[PDB]
């Protein structure tokens, strides 16, 4: 009944895993188009066609820092594209371009009979996430882009108010972020937002990198960005008892977890 389900029920230990269930591949844009390079990431046999979600680093960083969701996402049947921005010191404006830019290409790529992701992604169904400076441009998108179905920025910085966000928005947070810090960014970001569903997902010790490629929490952290995009990107209520159900309920005595702010139930 649902048509945007996809690959089997899920369980505690299948969202904690390293992959999901589907096979992948991924590869290189020719032609970046508005950013500075890509890598797609996608599941060869999705058994449907799948929501695209495009992911940007902070100041300074690289795919590297935020690529571990390509594999992590498109094993859940998704299409990813990592980013690079057209320059490593892009402020969180430019970040939100780039990204916008990055779906619309992938977009046009799925209209591409050359391209491997030719009918694969329903362009329709478009999601948001990032680091830092990124993750303030995820944020951004969501604001500028309301039928965007879900953000999950990580660490996120920005110098915006985001009052009007309707997308469904979680915010990973890094406890001792000295970079971005919670009281300053992700804090005010969170509270600033009465018009969503959200979350704020908040890691115990977290340096400003505790979400980033080879973190030490990237089962719990993989966990909540699945079950979100899941939830919001297919409507699939399949995973909505990890994000407001007992499943939910047993994460919070958690070491990981500092904190856990939600509005649920998400109805």
């Amino acid at each position: 009944t649902n048509p945007y389900q996809r690959g089997p029920d899920p369980t505690v230990s299948s969202l904690e895993a390293t992959r999901g269930p589907f096979s992948t591949s991924s590869f290189t844009v020719s032609r970046p188009s508005g950013y500075g390079a890509g890598t797609v990431y996608y599941p060869t046999n999705a058994g449907g066609k799948v929501g695209a979600i495009a992911v940007v680093p902070g100041y300074t960083a690289r795919q590297s820092s935020i690529n571990w969701w390509g594999p992590r996402l498109a094993s859940h049947g998704f299409v990813v594209i990592t980013i690079d921005t057209n320059s490593t010191l892009d402020q969180p404006s430019s970040r939100s371009s780039q990204q916008m830019a990055a779906l619309r290409q992938v977009v046009s790529l799925a209209g591409t009979s050359s391209s491997p992701i030719y009918n694969k992604v329903d362009t329709a169904r478009l999601g948001v996430m990032g680091w830092s400076m990124g993750g303030g441009g995820s944020l951004i998108s969501a604001k500028n882009n309301p039928s965007l179905r879900a953000a999950a920025p990580q660490a996120p910085w920005a110098q915006e108010s985001f009052s009007s966000v309707t997308v469904p928005t979680l915010i990973v947070s890094c406890e001792n972020d000295s970079i971005a810090p919670n009281s300053s960014h992700s804090f005010p970001f969170y509270n600033q937002m009465t018009r969503n569903k959200k979350a704020n997902l908040v890691i115990n010790g977290g340096s400003h990198s505790c979400a980033n490629s080879g973190n030490s929490d990237a089962g719990l952290i993989g966990k909540y960005g699945v079950a979100w995009m899941k939830r919001f990107m297919d409507d699939d209520t399949r995973y909505s008892k990890f994000l407001c159900g007992a499943e939910h309920q047993a994460d919070l005595s958690k070491r990981a977890v500092e904190a856990y702010k939600e509005n649920c139930p998400y109805l």
